[PDB]
């Protein structure tokens, strides 16, 4: 019912139509339990309850720089962060080639996901502040669309690869 035993989801809104059906904001796809899981496969250095303590300080976080609820802000970051397509390379030969191709809901969430732990654990790694802050700023960025984000920027990045390999 109540997510990190805090916030509620009963408010959060995904006006994505495309990802709306996909989000799962009922109580016990979990997204913060998913981004506990990208978290818990990134660093930062049990392992679940380390990714656990990340993400829940991260929310914090959000929360205190935003004044919003920080699932409010993840859903925010995710579906600025999600491409609406993809490509799949073919290096065959001597040269390699991109083709654009379907990418599922749940992949999309899967992408945003993975490259927003990957940006904070990034960060985190090269400058002074701890993952969790570094989390919280790659979800505020990527929730402003906000091209200094990781997620946000590989996003753009993605999409325009995709559009141009048609």
């Amino acid at each position: 019912i109540k997510v990190m035993g805090r916030w509620s989801t009963e408010d959060v809104e995904v006006k994505d139509p495309s990802l709306k059906p996909y989000i799962n904001l009922e109580p016990r796809v979990h997204i913060v339990e998913r981004l506990i899981n990208k978290v818990m496969r990134s660093g930062g250095s049990s392992k679940k309850v380390r990714a656990y303590e990340v993400v829940k300080e991260a929310f914090k976080i959000i929360e205190k720089r935003t004044g919003k609820n920080p699932i409010q802000v993840l859903v925010w970051a995710i579906e600025n962060a999600a491409p609406r397509e993809d490509t799949t390379s073919v290096m065959f030969g001597g040269i390699r080639y991109h083709v654009a191709v379907d990418i599922s809901p749940l992949r999309r969430l899967d992408v945003a996901l993975r490259n927003i732990a990957l940006g904070a654990s990034a960060k985190c790694y090269r400058t002074k502040m701890s993952f969790a802050e570094a989390l919280a700023e790659e979800i505020i960025l990527a929730a402003n669309k906000d091209p200094k984000s990781y997620a946000y920027s590989k996003k753009l990045e993605i999409e325009r690869i995709a559009e141009s390999s048609r």
